This record gives C-alpha cells, structure tokens and sequence, in this order.
RNA sequence: GCGGAUUUAGCUCAGUUGGGAGAGCGCCAGACUGAAGAUCUGGAGGUCCUGUGUUCGAUCCACAGAAUUCGCACAC
RNA sequence: GCGGAUUUAGCUCAGUUGGGAGAGCGCCAGACUGAAGAUCUGGAGGUCCUGUGUUCGAUCCACAGAAUUCGCACAC
RNA sequence: GCGGAUUUAGCUCAGUUGGGAGAGCGCCAGACUGAAGAUCUGGAGGUCCUGUGUUCGAUCCACAGAAUUCGCACAC
C-alpha cells in the first residue's frame, strides 16, 4: 500500500537495558497517530515460549513506524552475549541505529562488542539514548555516564561527541501510551524523549537510497507454513523487487536452484504490488515450503547471479587492535564466512605466494565454502571465526 | 460370530493311513447337528490338482468344527516323507493332536518321525485312533496291533500306555455321514468309534489357554489373492486381535516393515470383530498383495517386536540319542532356524570360548540369518539341518 | 486406399544435372491425368530454408506417382559430394533407378561416385535420361555423350550399352506442366521424352515382389511430431503390415525396444488400413514422440529379430579396383556397418587364425557394434569407413 | 504350497566316475613401437554358489540352503 | 536431416608446424611434528577422445566415428 | 531461530585428567588341509568428525564448524 520514505535501523545495546521496551515506545508514541502506526506491544515481540520464559530476546525482532516525514524499518536486536549471531545479522539488512543505553550501569561487555560489531560490520551512523533514567537522579551521574558513551563510540571510529544522547525511559514513556493511547508530543515529558530521539533519527540519518534495476535477490532473512496456503520468505530485498505471480528461484544454501511462483507478495501484513529496494518485503511461493526455503539463499527470478562452492577475493585482515585475531593461520584455516543473510565456514587456500596471513595484513587468496552460495565479483563480505571478526574482503573472482 | 472354547489340534500319521479322511468324519460326525459344522469333505480338502492327481496331502490343510463342550481348530498333515516341513509347520500352530494310524499296517517310518517330530516339537498332548480296523479282524492282531503304539509313544516320552487307543474306521462311518447327513451320535457304530476319539479329545486335551494382551502379531500362516480386493494372511495369531482397518506392519522375511489396513478380518471365512488369541484368524490388508506379504512375516501393528539379522542365543543340541546329529559342528555351520511360522538359515558363530559344539551338548552362542526376523528374548525357537532337528534353544539375547 | 503395382525407384546423379527437377516432371507429366497424381513442384521437394537457400538438395526427398500399369515410389537423391551419406540411405530402401546425367557436363565426379555406389549397393536396374538436351545442339556432342555413359555403366558392371538413353529435358518438359497443367502424352514434345522415360521404366524395371509373411519390421527411414497427436515413422517397411492399433516395439539404437500403439497409420497421406510389402508407409504411435524414435531402429511388434551388439559374420572386402581399399586392416579397426536404414561404428575382432585382412580377401570374423541392434543370421550387411565402401558381408551368426 | 532349470576365472563358455577344472576375452609381463594400436612368448587369477553328512580325502555323491529362470497350482 | 563448439594427468586449466605435452590441486615420498594440519625438496601419473589414411614416424594433417554444448530446420 | 544427543580402526563397541586409544569381526600372514571351511600364533590398519585458540605439546580443554538423532518453538 505505498506512500513515504522507507528507511532502515534499529536498537542495538547490552542485555537487558533495553532494546526490547524502546521498540513498542514507536509504534505508540509515533502510533498516536497515523493508523499504519499499530500494537506492538512488548510480550507482543518476545512472542516466543522461552524468550518471554527467560526474560530476554534471542530472537531477532523487527517491528516498524513511521514519524511524519520518513517511514522505518526498525529491527530489535538480542543483548545476551549468547546471540549475536542473530544481533549481527539484523544490523546486516539495516543501516544506522539507536544505540539501547541503561543510563543506570553505565556502558558494558555488549555495550562495546556490538558498538565494534557495528563499526566492524561497517554500521552508518548512531545514536545514543540514555534510557532507564527514572532510576537515575543525582545528575553528576546522568552527564558522567554521557561522557563515558561519546568516549567509547569514540574508540570505535565514531561520531563520539558529534553524536545524540537522548537521555530518556522507555518504560514510562510506554506505560502513558497505555493509558492514553492517543497522547500527542509535547503532551507526556516521557512520550517527549522519545521524540527527541525520532528528532535526531530524522536529524542523524541521512537516507536509505539503492536501487531496484537489477533483478530478483532476496536475502532470505525469514520462513513459515503461514496456515492454508504455501510459505513466505520474509527479507529486506536489496535490488529486484516482486510482483506477485514471478516464476522464482532460490539460489544458495540448498542443492539446485529452486524453481517457484511469487503467489503471495505481502509487506507488513499489508499486501503490496511488488515490494522494492531495501523495502522488508515477504513473499509466498507456488511449490517451496519451509522444507524448501531456509534463511541465506536468494530468491532470485531465473538467471540472476549464481551460486558457488570456490571463488577468489580480495580480503583485508584485522589487526588485534581491531578486536581481529592476534595470531596469524595459514591455509587450511576454516572461518565461516557471511553473505548478508547466511554465514558459511569455508577452507581457505592461501595463494601460491603468501605463507602465513597475519594481524594487520591486508592480502588476496582462494576459499572453498562447505555449501554454494551467491556469488559476484565485488561482492564484499565478512569473516568471524569463533567467537570474533578477523577481517573483511571482497570476492575479486570466481572459480566454481 | 463369537460364542464357544477355540481348543487347537490335529491328525498327524504316516502316509495313507488316514489323516485326511478321519477329518471329512469330523465336519459330519459332530455336523450331523450345529449349522456351523458344514461340508468338509475328502477331496473337498485335496482341492489341489497334483494332491488329488498323486493321491496325497503334500499340502497342509485345516477344517474346524466343535464337539458340543469346546470348539475345535482341527489341522490335516501330509504323511510322505517328501513334506515333513509342511506337516512341521502346522503342528507348531496347534497344541495337542490325533495320532492317525493304520490298525492294517502297524506303526511305521513317519509314524515315529512324526509322533518324534511331536516329541521335538514339544506337543502337549496325542490320542491314537487305531484305524482302517474294518480291513481287520483277527482280535490277537488288534490287541497286539496296540502295544506298539503304546511301546513306541512311550519311546518317545508320552503316557505311553495311558493314552487312548480309540480303535476304528474312518472310511465307513464317513460313508455313512453320506448316506445319513444328520445321522447322531448312539447311531452308527461307525460313527460311535469318532466320538469315542472325540470323547478322548475333550477327554485328553485339557486347554489352549494363552492372552492377547500384547500387540499384533501375525504368523503370516497363509496367503492368496481374493478376487475383487486385496489379499487376505490366514494364521493362528499368538498375541493380539485385530479390528478390521487397524493400521498394520509386516516384520519379517521382507525388506522393510510393510504397513497397511486390515480392512479385511474374516474368520473361518465367517467375518468376526477383531479375532483374538490362537484364533487362527484370517485378515485382507490395503496396499499389501501377495506381492507384498508371504508365510513367514509377522503382521504386527506399528511397533510391535523389531526385525533382525544377529543375535544371541541359549541352544540345547539333542543328542543322537534323541534324533540329532552324531557329530559336533563348529563356526561356518548354517541350519536353517525355525521361527514358528517360516525357517531360515543362519550361520553359526561359535562364543570366543568354545570351539565344537556336539550331540548332547547344551550351549550358548551367535547366530546370523540370510534375511530377517521378528525376535525377542525369551522367543524360544528350534533348529533343523539337512533330514532332521538337531537342537533346541531361546533367543538369550539381540545383536542387529 | 489400395489399387495398383508399387514399384520402388529414383533419380541419382551429380550435383545439379537434375536429379530434383526431373521429379515434379513426373508428379506432372503423368499428372496430367490422374487425381492421386499431386502437386509435386520444384522447391516443393527442397522445403528446407537451407537447400533453397544453397540451391542443391542435401535432405533426401521422395514424391510418389503412377505411370499406367504400375504405380512408383519414386525418390530424390542430394548430388553434392559432402550427402552421399543420405543419397546412400535411399538407394537401399529402391530397386531400380534413374541415373540423371547432364547432356552438358558429360559425366562427372558423383556420375560414377553413384553409379558406383549403386554397383556397390547392389542396386538391379539404371536407365540414363541424358538431360538439359535444350542446352546441346551440336548432335555430334548428344551421341559423343551418350557413347561416354554407355562406356561408363560398362565400367560398372552394368547393361552398358544395353540400357536406355532416354535424351531428353527436365525444365521444358516442366515448364509446359506448368502452363498446360493436363497436357497429355503425345502433346509436348518435352513432356514426350518424359514418357518415353517411363515406357523405359515399365521396360526396363521387372517387379518390386516381395513377402509380408514374417512380422512388424520398420526401417525406420524417418521421424516428426505432426502437430495435434503424437510422431510418424515413415519407411518402406520390408516385410510386415500394420493394422493402426499394432501394440508394437522400436528394435535398435534406443536402449530398450521401446513399445507403443500404431494409433496413426497414413501412407502418402492417404490413410490405408494396414501398409504391406515395401510400401513406403508411414505410422503414428501411442507413447513415442521424436524422443523415443530415430532414423535406424526397427519398429517391429514385440518378438520380432532381436537387438544385438556383439555378432559375427561372412565378409567379402572389396579389392582397391572396385573402389575398397588398398591397405589391409587388423583387428581394432572401426568402420561404421550400414543396415539398411542407420550406420553404426563396430569395432572389428579377426578371428582367432586371421592377422591381416586385405583387400580383395574375403573372409569371416566378429564385430562388436557402439550400440545395439536388429540382427539375423543371413542379415546381409555393407561396409563403409571414411570416405568410402570397403567390404560387404553377411550376419553368419550371433554373440550378444 | 509344489515341480524343472541353471549356478564354475573379471567377461563369455568347457569339463568330470571323489585324488582336487580348461579355452578364448580380457589382465599384467617380456620382445617390437618415441608412444598407441596390431603381433609374438610368457605369467597371474577359480573357496568349481553355500553348509553338513559320508570318505583317508568332496567341484563331483547324499542330505540340507541360496540366487536367477521357465512352469503348477491355490479369507486364493 | 543440417551447422558451430569442445574433447588433453584423478580435478581444474596450458600448450603445438608431425620427432611424440606443462602448470597449479590433488597423489605418494623424504625433512620437520608424538601425530595432524602447515611447509620444504623430490617422485609417479596422460593410449593428447577413437579408427583408418598419408608419413620413415601422427596429440597435431586428411578421411571417417564418438561423447557433451550452443544453434537450423523439418505422416514435421 | 532455540535446546539435548552422538560423532573413535573397513564393521560393531571400549577407553581418558593434554605426553598422543583397545577389544571382538573382519583383513593379510605363518602352521595344519590337495583345497575350503574350522583352529593356532602373529601382523597391518585410527588425521580419536573439522578449524582455530591456549599449551612446550591437543583425542581430551576453550572458542568456533559439520554430519546424523530426539525435542522447542515460530507473511508461522
Ligand atoms: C553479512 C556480511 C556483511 C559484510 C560487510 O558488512 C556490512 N557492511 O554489512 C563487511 Cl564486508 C563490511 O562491508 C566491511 C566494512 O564495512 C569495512 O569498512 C570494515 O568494517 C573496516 C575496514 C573495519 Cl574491519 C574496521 C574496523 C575497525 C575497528 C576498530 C576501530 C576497533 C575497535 C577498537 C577499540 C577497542 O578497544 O576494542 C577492544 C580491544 C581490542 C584489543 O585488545 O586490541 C579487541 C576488541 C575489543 O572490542
Ligand atoms: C517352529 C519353531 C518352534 C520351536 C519350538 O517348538 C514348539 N514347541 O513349537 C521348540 Cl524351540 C520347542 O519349544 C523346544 C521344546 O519343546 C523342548 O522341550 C525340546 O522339544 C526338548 C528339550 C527335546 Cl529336543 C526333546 C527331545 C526328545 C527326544 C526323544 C525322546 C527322542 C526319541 C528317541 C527314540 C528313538 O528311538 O528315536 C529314533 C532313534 C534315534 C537314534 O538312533 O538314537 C534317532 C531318531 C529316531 O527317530
Ligand atoms: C544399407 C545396408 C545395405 C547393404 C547391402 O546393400 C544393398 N544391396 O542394399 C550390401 Cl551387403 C549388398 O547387398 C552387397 C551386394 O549387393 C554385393 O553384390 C556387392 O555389392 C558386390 C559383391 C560388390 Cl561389392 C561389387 C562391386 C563391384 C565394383 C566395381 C565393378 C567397381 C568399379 C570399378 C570401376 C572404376 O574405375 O572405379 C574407380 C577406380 C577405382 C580404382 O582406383 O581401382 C576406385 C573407385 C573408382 O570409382
Ligand atoms: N526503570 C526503568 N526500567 C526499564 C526501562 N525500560 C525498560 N525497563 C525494564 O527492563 C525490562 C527488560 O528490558 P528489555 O527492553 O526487554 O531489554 P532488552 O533490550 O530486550 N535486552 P535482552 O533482550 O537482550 O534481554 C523491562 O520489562 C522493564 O521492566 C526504563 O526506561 N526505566
Ligand atoms: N479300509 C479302510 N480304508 C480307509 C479308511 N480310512 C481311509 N481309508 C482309505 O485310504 C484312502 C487314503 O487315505 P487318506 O486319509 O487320504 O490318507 P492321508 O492320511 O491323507 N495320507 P497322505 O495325505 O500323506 O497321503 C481313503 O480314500 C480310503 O479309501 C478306513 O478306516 N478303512
Ligand atoms: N537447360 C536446362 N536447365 C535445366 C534442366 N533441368 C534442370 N535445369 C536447371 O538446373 C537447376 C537445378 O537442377 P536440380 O534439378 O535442382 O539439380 P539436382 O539434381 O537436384 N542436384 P543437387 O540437388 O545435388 O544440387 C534447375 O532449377 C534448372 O534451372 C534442363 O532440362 N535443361
Ligand atoms: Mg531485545
Ligand atoms: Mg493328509
Ligand atoms: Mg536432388
């Protein structure tokens, strides 16, 4: 059903200060308005059995919302240091981010780790919002605990001190658009924060421009028998854009390239003509149920960019100092690789020339994935091996 | 049709002397009344075109009918020596039997064989029927012709001398049943000497006493296909009871565990509800032909007791003295096992302890059948190679 | 729609003397009367993008017709050196032929190339029509060139000068057909040494006798999906009959001997009830499109002469003087054996006496065709490698 | 459930009465060829389908199994 | 039925005019390791897809085949 | 998307704290047999599923992967 400007982001911080809360605190908010603006509430994301059952998200969650001007794509993502795997991939089919901050404990072991993931997973821009202040007072605390957050997004290569600290509580905030569903700005001092924080999201983040002039690709970010009819792969479609009824194909992860029909083309719930760029479409297919579709291929309409097992690139190793490994491998080194969706551990085969990669080095080289996958020269991608980043490369070729 | 005690039994003799006739004289003698004592007449049995043409039952065969106390499951066995492994057969499906012997020509070589094989096999009880006595009349020849029996049930451990030597004629008082359809008991003196025999049955035999309270399990007896459906699988089922449509399985001889419907449960070709304990029942099965089931299989609903190629077992070896072999054996030896139903070859694989197993022996050890089977530890079974039985054993353990 | 006497003939000769002109010059001349006589015209027969676009006959091309008394199943042979290949075919599944010659260009290569492909063939009768006449004046130069042709099917074994030189002009006698569509004989002077062509045809050609006594047998000489149904096999069948409806069987090149359903059984497109001895007939069937039958196999009913690999037989090498070879062979040559519609390439096994076939010998020894095939002891069978024939022989037996 | 077959070297076929099997085609050598193919002379290879019995000893006989093949029947 | 390709070492690719082909990746050695992986230095391997012709000699040329690939047509 | 398993010699199973794993069943030897099978005494074989980290050193520990298995959820 279109109509405005359709950007991407989301929140991003520690366990449990806050990026769950401060989601539904937007579709309220901003939801006391326009009837696009819906109930997403918070047990409404945390849906699942055990996440509700622990208290905390593993799974990723994206629930969007439009201010006036520009509509959002707005993703939450999980804090417990078990699972950003999942964390990271959002911020992979997102761009710029509020960064969750308990404005009560100050900075923490993910606070940093995603700030870096963000930085190393190249992350555009970002903003603070000190939340959780009501359990906050003494002053001399709420501006030392602002001076440590421009300090860190500093460290990592950021805004630091350029950067917006919309100090403000997502509870509250969203305990008033409960009781008054309908407030307006300036209407709740709480509800006002969280403006402030849309005013610097407008006000920080510049535009999510791309391009739909080439084919169907869509990373498969999601899967589900949606009762009745086939299975919907939803997926921020980077450049193709789907009018329901396209003679398909998924191209990765499984064997052959999976032949099917877009007969189901929603968006939000919210059935479209064909979704486009950068837009978190979600299609249905004639033919492909789960067990036919799995997060990481790519629907791509017959014949766009290939799949592949091998391949060359160009690949740029992090030192230590970029929390990289610190000791160097040689071939036989097996780090999975990531292609926007899925990650893939592949054999690295050092060229016939280099002998020992090291921290800090910049160098060329061959991979042999464990499975195919989409392939194209200039196709950049990224390396973790247990537990961290090493380093991010390009595919400077192909070979199979 | 539900109602009477469903007792199991037999003739079991040499060959020609009676076991066949004596039967039809059963179907009429105790038919002479009940409407469900119908025509079971001589070569009504022999249906086949050879048996009727050779003038033998090569073919084992089973008429029912009932006394007035108990109702019977009454199996005809052939007499040559060419097919002992069909009269074997049935005298595992069957507990207690008539020892048919010709009062003309003494005991002879199946005579004992069978009466023996009885003894191998295990069989509760026999009762004899001195018969053909008509072509007999010197008394010093009938006496003298009874303390054989005597003799020789004994020599093969039975009461010997007090078992019931109900001396008579199958052949006249069955021309008579002819000629008097409806003719009673206290009428024909011929037809006097057959309830005798029965009067022994009732007398003799005391119960065939077992449980359906575990599973399907059918010793696939017999099958054909019956025009206008599928295929029906006759067996006295040990423990079950099977409701038309119940969602079946084969486990045995065949590939895989066939399932089915049993959207076919005749009985006596007199439809029941769901046959019960060594009721030799007979069940049609949807998507199963003969192609696709054959003696020896157990149709066992999904679950019932698992297929298998090893295993381990606790063996008895008869020594020659009781009709086994005369020379030990080791590793390498393959008998065909016997399992109620069918019998397949195993290969013998002597415990890492003994070396030759021999007549008298009582051991332990592994074997490993050319197809599989339905086991369990406890499912006793018995073993014959080349002419004869050689030893007895329980399935001790399972490997495969 | 039976009738008449099918005779089987044509025209070949060198590229461009005439062979395809001088053949509507009969769909024509004795058209002129006749509704079954058609319309067989010019670029008519050379259909093909291609062949009217070189302006020479590569395709094999066959268009029927009646002179009086017999009817004829006259084909056109391609003359360029780069198609003997299909003009061979042809010449095998006729008897008797036209031999066009240019009264312009004397003999020329494909002349004799022909002529001695035919004496290689077999072919029984050849009658000269010395034509393009309409281009020669000087009769010192019609006889001159009648005198060199005569000298030629010398040189050939063949009647020589015995045989017909029926001078005369394919395009006038054409270009009258063409005004005068039912000019008659006697009228045209062009259309007249037409007819003496064929009152040469009638008179030099005896009779096309045969047998349909032994089953469904197809040489498969062609192959199309005729739009709406399912696939034609057209090809002079030599001896069986086909009833449409046959249940049949495709003996040769495919794998298995594939079955279907005559359900389509033409013949000049002019159904017949079942097409008999050497009648170029023409049959659809159930369940075998163009990709379940080539040019080559058998369409013979299920059990007619076997497929075979391997085999053995009695081979007569034609010495250099008769256009064979001047080098013996061994074992391990491959020349393709040519059976009456394919050729197949079978690897040669001398027998265990012979080291050195040579040229001239005649002898016996195995094969072992690349593919299977129909064979039969007395199977007469040619020999052709590289550029040209070099033995013929017969099936003396079998092996596989 | 019953009857006839046939089971042998990697392949196709032989052969026999118990002292334990032979051909071609491969196969690998040596000769010849730069090499290949062809050829010549050699060589290796078989639990003689399996078990048990009998025998001093079983490819063979007896008794029992098995695979593949042509037939006979039967709640048939 | 007709035309263009491409056929090479186990894998992926080179290479050439007739005297008979070279790389990586395997592969196996030797070094190093308890071993593995990594590495270093060696080694083996190709009937140059097949036949025939021509030649003293064919990976190569000629004539004929074959597999896989992109196209052309046709009782089409 | 989340959780439990289990991954070891050709096969079936052991075993452990970091100095690097043991049984049967095969497998091949030698004895015995003409040979077979049986038996006796030997022998060979495992990257301890994979990478990286830590360590002097990884089957083992840590971090990351993988296959197979039992469960939990979800335009579910
Ligand atoms: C899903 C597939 C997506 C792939 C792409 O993704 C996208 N874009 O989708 C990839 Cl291909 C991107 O396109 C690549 C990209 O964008 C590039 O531009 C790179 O991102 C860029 C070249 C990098 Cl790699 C920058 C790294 C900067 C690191 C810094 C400043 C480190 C912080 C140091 C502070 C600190 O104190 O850290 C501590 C201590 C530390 C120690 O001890 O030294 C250890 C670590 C600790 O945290
Ligand atoms: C279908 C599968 C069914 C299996 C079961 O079946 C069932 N039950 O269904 C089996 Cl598992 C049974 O459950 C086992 C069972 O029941 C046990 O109880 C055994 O049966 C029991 C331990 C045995 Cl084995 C007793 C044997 C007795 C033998 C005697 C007394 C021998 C006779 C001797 C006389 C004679 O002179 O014979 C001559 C001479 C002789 C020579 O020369 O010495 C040679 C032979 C001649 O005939
Ligand atoms: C499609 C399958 C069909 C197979 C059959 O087909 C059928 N029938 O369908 C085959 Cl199985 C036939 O049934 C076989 C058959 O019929 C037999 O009867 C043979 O045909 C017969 C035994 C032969 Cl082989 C005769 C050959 C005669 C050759 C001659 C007289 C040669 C001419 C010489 C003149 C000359 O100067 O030639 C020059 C010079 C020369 C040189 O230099 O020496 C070289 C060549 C030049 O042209
Ligand atoms: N005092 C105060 N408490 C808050 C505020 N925002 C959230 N909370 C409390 O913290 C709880 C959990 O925070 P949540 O938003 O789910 O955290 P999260 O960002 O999803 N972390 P994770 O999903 O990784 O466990 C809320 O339910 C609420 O009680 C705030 O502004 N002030
Ligand atoms: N005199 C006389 N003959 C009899 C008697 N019973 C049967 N017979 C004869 O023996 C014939 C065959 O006997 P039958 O019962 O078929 O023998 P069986 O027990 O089936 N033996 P098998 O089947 O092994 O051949 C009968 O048809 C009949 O003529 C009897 O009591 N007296
Ligand atoms: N002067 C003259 N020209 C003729 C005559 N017959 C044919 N032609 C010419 O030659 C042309 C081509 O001859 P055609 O019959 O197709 O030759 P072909 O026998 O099919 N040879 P190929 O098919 O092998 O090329 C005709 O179109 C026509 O112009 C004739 O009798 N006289
Ligand atoms: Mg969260
Ligand atoms: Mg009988
Ligand atoms: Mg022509």
């Amino acid at each position: 059903i279109r109509t405005k400007p359709h950007v991407n982001v989301g929140t991003i911080g520690h366990v449990d200060h806050g990026k769950t809360t401060l989601t539904a605190a937007l579709t309220y908010v901003a939801a006391a308005e326009n009837p696009n603006v819906e109930v997403k509430d918070y047990g409404d994301i945390d849906k699942a059995p055990e996440e509700r059952a622990r208290g905390i998200t593993i799974n990723t969650a994206h629930v969007e919302y439009e201010t006036a001007k520009r509509h959002y794509s707005h993703v939450d993502c999980p804090g417990h240091a078990d699972y950003i795997k999942n964390m990271i991939t959002g911020a992979a089919q997102m761009d710029g981010a509020i960064l969750v901050v308990s404005a009560a404990d100050g900075p923490m072991p993910q606070t940093r780790e995603h700030i870096l993931l963000a930085r190393q997973v190249g992350v555009p821009y970002i903003v603070v919002f000190m939340n959780k202040v009501d359990m906050v007072d003494d002053p001399e605390l709420l501006d030392l605990v602002e001076m440590e957050v421009r300090d860190l997004l500093n460290q990592y290569e950021f805004p630091g001190d350029e950067v917006p600290v919309i100090r403000g509580s997502a509870l509250l905030a969203l305990e008033e658009m409960h009781k008054n569903p309908k407030t307006k700005r300036g209407e709740n001092e709480w509800v006002d924060k969280i403006w402030e924080l849309l005013d610097a999201i407008d006000e920080y983040i510049p535009t999510p421009v791309r391009d739909v002039d080439k084919p169907f690709l869509m990373p498969v970010e999601d899967v589900f028998t949606i009762t009745g009819r086939g299975t919907v792969a939803t997926g921020r479609i980077e450049r193709g854009k789907v009018k329901v009824g396209d003679e398909v194909e998924i191209v990765g992860l499984a064997p052959e390239t999976r032949k099917t029909v877009v007969t189901g083309v929603e968006m939000h719930r919210k059935t479209l003509q064909e979704g486009i760029a950068g837009d978190n479409v979600g299609l249905l297919l004639r033919g492909v149920s789960r067990e036919e579709v799995e997060r990481g291929q790519v629907l791509a309409k017959p014949g766009s960019i290939t799949p592949h097992t091998k391949f060359e690139a160009s690949v740029y190793i992090l030192k230590k100092e970029e929390g990289g490994r610190h000791t160097g491998f040689f071939t036989g080194y097996r780090p999975q690789f990531y292609f926007r969706t899925t990650d893939v551990t592949g054999v690295v085969r050092l060229p016939q020339g280099v002998e020992m990669v090291m921290p800090g080095d910049n160098v060329t080289f061959t991979v042999e994935l464990i499975k195919p996958v989409a392939l194209e020269e200039g196709l950049r991608f990224a390396i973790r091996e247990g537990g961290r980043t090493v380093g991010a490369g390009v595919v400077t070729k192909i070979l199979e």
